[PDB]
């Protein structure tokens, strides 16, 4: 039941830029994914102020960071708003295109790759460290889906039959072979303290 989609040219070019450009400050991917999780948590929390039933799918608002050395993955889990199928295929494609255009204009002018989140496409900083990204997500208005891409111009979307999430998003980073430092407890703790110390939700760094 896996559907395959083509990225539009602008976001495909940004993915190639992120993968190919020499840029040593890769650690900022984690700040960007935590910021996305914080934004998604703010969104469901604000909606719950008008409709408390929005939290029937889970009252806890949190972010978990889960390293797995055997699988070579780093997972960022949140209980935020999640994404519907229409967000995954259509709405976020619209954001990816306009944000990429603005970011590329800013880069040619002299901006740095670390400013990617100002353009609403900080998610794509995952490709600084991951060869493949898998997004498992559950929004209140839709079913659980898995979006995935290893770049190369395409992504896939399928209904996910994995462990039911309640609500939120898991960003699974299948790390590149030379980026295993992001599985180490001391490294993750250092990065969260440097860039994400004031996020308004509990961030639990899991260990093995
Ligand atoms: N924790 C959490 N909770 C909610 C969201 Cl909304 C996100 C997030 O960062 N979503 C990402 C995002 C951002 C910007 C542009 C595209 C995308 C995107 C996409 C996406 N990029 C696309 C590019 N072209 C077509 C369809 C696309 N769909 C897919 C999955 C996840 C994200 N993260």
């Amino acid at each position: 039941h896996m559907e395959t989609f083509a990225f539009q040219a602008e976001i495909a070019q940004l993915m190639s830029l992120i993968i190919n450009t020499f840029y040593s400050n890769k650690e900022i991917f984690l700040r960007e994914l935590i910021s996305n999780s914080s934004d998604a948590l703010d969104k469901i929390r604000y909606e719950s102020l008008t409709d408390p039933s929005k939290l029937d799918s889970g009252k806890e608002l949190h972010i978990n960071l889960i390293p797995n050395k055997q699988d070579r993955t780093l997972t960022i889990v949140d209980t935020g708003i999640g994404m519907t199928k229409a967000d995954l295929i259509n709405n976020l494609g619209t954001i990816a295109k306009s944000g990429t255009k603005a970011f590329m204009e800013a880069l040619q002018a002299g901006a740095d790759i670390s400013m990617i989140g100002q353009f609403g496409v900080g998610f794509y900083s995952a490709y600084l460290v991951a060869e493949k990204v898998t997004v498992i997500t559950k929004h209140n208005d839709d079913e659980q889906y898995a979006w995935e891409s290893s770049a190369g111009g395409s992504f896939t979307v399928r209904t996910d039959t994995g462990e039911p999430m309640g609500r939120g998003t898991k960003v699974i980073l299948h790390l590149k072979e030379d980026q295993t430092e992001y599985l180490e407890e001391r490294r993750i703790k250092e990065i969260v303290k440097k860039h994400s110390q004031f996020i308004g939700y509990p961030i639990t760094l899991f260990v093995e």
